[PDB]
RNA sequence: CAGGUCUCUCUC
RNA sequence: AGAGAGACCU
């Protein structure tokens, strides 16, 4: 991806958007119990942290283009990615507006207590001004679609979040995309049932995690994925991502039998406009981090992804026998025979693509279940049933976490939820971690969850 | 102060 | 069916 121009919003004619300066994270009470090297985000320019321009940091993801059209790599992955989900027969029929905007079984309904995004957020309309979970009406949706249109520009804020110091140093923020909820719907509309599908089947056939479950999904992958695994993730992958691949999407999306007019919503997303406090500007490449299908077709652009970068990388590589799950960036995948994936990665700068190693080690080494990463969790094999696999989340994770808060008023339901991650990495781990929580008083006030109902609610999943 | 997922908690 | 939250990925 890459900024094409840069315009007031005198000049465009688009209301500023402006965000947040201040974060909600303040320090818990468990802020000196455990060690830590995270603090929230930069989120102001004038930030005493920062050792470089904000904003310049801000938007140095976008790296540039390579590739606008497919080559013949490409287009041999995305035909062989197409095919592999022809066996889930996708409805490519239209989603009722209905179903788009309160959602199915296999489909969420509309975020609710989030923004509606341009024009709305300036306009002081929210979602629920306009939609209503008990009437299911969708009427005064179809007026606001014939008033605003669609094609809306995306509203830029600096996501609220913990950092690691470094990266608040070079203040190397997140960016996110707020999706005008008239795109929102109708994307939702164009590939709802993609979505329901992709939803309903985390494994290796939409070759996506999305909609897995890591405790009973993690007993799987070993399965799933057979044979030498290979993994990565990229550094600023999103804006990274050159037209190309959008092109590439189409491609998979017209041999699956969307229709063409369903197809073009593709360079809608390929080609956005932003509005970022008082100014306009536009990316050309990039997926909107933050508009509708933004997991899902991160993942499916990985899985043309990997697929090109191993043929052109490698002599005879049958892409039948390769097994990857995609989360986003994310990747895990595996093949009969080692990949070198320092060689993939040197492909991948050609491509436009900054590829490392899973851990963020700073080289490539083998992959195995006792060092493989996915969604930041390892791979531990229960020491009574060893087929059974427990997603370990690190302590130091889990440490960063309880740290902060943004209202101590839920400390219960934060500490709880922490626990459910922290049990897998076994007793001894578990306890020496709840005795840090019972050192402090608000942590003996804590109903905290006993480790062996835990292990038996897990066994009982099976 | 976005798009999603999973899980937990509280209700009716 | 509604209200919280935490975590993951962009
Ligand atoms: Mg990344
Ligand atoms: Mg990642
Ligand atoms: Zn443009």
């Amino acid at each position: 991806g890459e900024i094409q121009w840069v315009k007031p919003n005198k000049e465009t004619g688009r209301l500023n958007i402006n965000g947040p300066t201040r974060t909600k994270l303040e320090p818990s009470v468990f802020h000196d119990v455990f060690e830590g090297n995270k603090e929230p985000a930069v989120l102001h320019s004038k930030d005493p942290r920062l050792e470089v321009d904000f904003e310049q940091a801000l938007f140095s993801k976008y790296v540039g283009n390579t590739l606008y059209e497919p080559d013949e790599y490409i287009k041999e992955a995305a035909l062989h990615y197409a095919n592999q989900l022809k066996q889930l027969d996708i409805d490519t029929s239209q989603m009722s507006m209905e179903e788009a905007c309160y959602g199915t079984e296999n489909l969420e309904a509309i975020d609710l207590h989030t923004s509606a995004g341009y024009p709305y957020s300036a306009l002081g309309i929210k979602k629920r001004d306009i939609l209503d979970s008990t009437t299911r009406d969708v009427s005064k949706m179809k007026f606001y679609m014939d008033k605003y249109g669609l094609d809306l520009p995306y509203s830029t804020y600096v996501k609220d979040e913990l950092r690691s110091i470094d990266k608040i140093k070079k203040g190397k923020s997140r960016l996110i995309e707020a999706s005008s909820l008239n795109d929102s719907v109708y994307l939702r509309m164009t590939f709802g049932h993609l979505y329901e599908t992709f939803h309903a089947n985390p494994g290796t056939v939409t070759g996506s995690a999305v909609g897995c479950n890591p405790d009973t999904f993690w007993s799987k992958l070993p399965i799933l994925l057979p044979g030498s695994l290979f993994a990565f993730d990229y550094s600023g992958y999103d804006a990274s991502l050159s037209p190309v691949w959008f092109r590439a999407l189409e491609l998979v999306l017209r041999e699956i039998g969307y229709s063409e007019e369903a197809v073009s919503l593709v360079e809608g997303i390929n080609h956005t406009h932003h509005v970022y406090r008082n100014k306009t500007y536009c990316v050309l490449g990039g997926m909107p981090s933050g508009c509708s299908g933004t997991s899902i077709f991160n993942s499916m652009i990985n899985n043309i992804i990997i697929r090109a970068l191993l043929i052109k990388t490698f002599k005879g590589i049958d892409l039948d026998e390769l097994n990857m799950v995609a989360y986003g960036d994310d990747v895990l995948a595996s093949y009969p025979f080692p990949i070198d994936c320092l060689e993939l990665a040197r492909t991948g700068k050609e491509y436009g693509l900054t590829m490392t190693p899973a851990d963020k080690s700073p080289c490539f080494n083998e992959v195995n279940w006792d060092n493989a990463t996915f969604l930041k969790r390892g791979f531990l094999p229960d020491e009574q049933f060893p087929f059974l696999i427990h997603p370990t989340m690190p302590m130091k994770e889990i440490h960063e976490s309880i740290r902060w808060t943004k209202d101590a008023r839920n400390t219960q339901d934060h500490v709880r939820s922490l626990c459910l991650l922290a049990w897998h990495n076994g007793k001894q781990e578990y306890e020496k971690f709840v005795s840090a929580i019972r050192s402090v008083p608000v942590g003996k006030a804590l109903a905290i969850p006993n480790y062996e109902n835990l292990r038996r609610n897990w066994l009982e999943l099976f």
